[PDB]
């Protein structure tokens, strides 16, 4: 499982990355939190606006204070990341900034399905 320094280095590039540094959602900078589900940065306040739309929808958790990632939640991030994720809504019909209608929406659903294909052929 990966360890603390291994994260840390990890989340320190993606984090590096200029479209991972405004919020998802909202734009806000330097978003620490992530939807897992998705691949995406998240400020905090939007990451309170995922826990109401339910795991099965948002999977939240911390880049900063919470250790508990394994290393497929990290590749999901990396093969993630918000400009993925920006350019993919868009291109499936989904410009909404309404969470519950952006994340219901036909492009969320099927990027969640592409997220978990590519993060798992990412794994050794
Ligand atoms: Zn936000």
């Amino acid at each position: 499982e990966p360890n603390k320094t291994e994260i840390q280095t990890l989340f320190k590039r993606l984090r590096a990355v200029p479209t991972n540094k405004a919020c998802f959602d909202c734009g806000a900078k330097n978003p620490s939190w992530a939807s897992i589900t998705y691949g995406v940065f998240l400020c905090i306040d939007c990451s309170g606006v995922h826990r109401s739309l339910g795991v099965h929808l948002s999977f939240i958790r911390s880049t900063e204070l919470d250790s508990n990632w394994n290393w497929f939640q990290l590749r999901c991030m990396q093969v993630g990341g918000n400009a993925n994720a920006t350019a993919f809504f868009r291109q499936h019909g989904c410009t909404a900034n309404d969470a519950n209608t952006k994340y219901n929406s036909r492009a969320a659903q099927m990027y969640r399905e592409k997220i978990r294909q590519l993060g798992s052929a990412a794994l050794a």
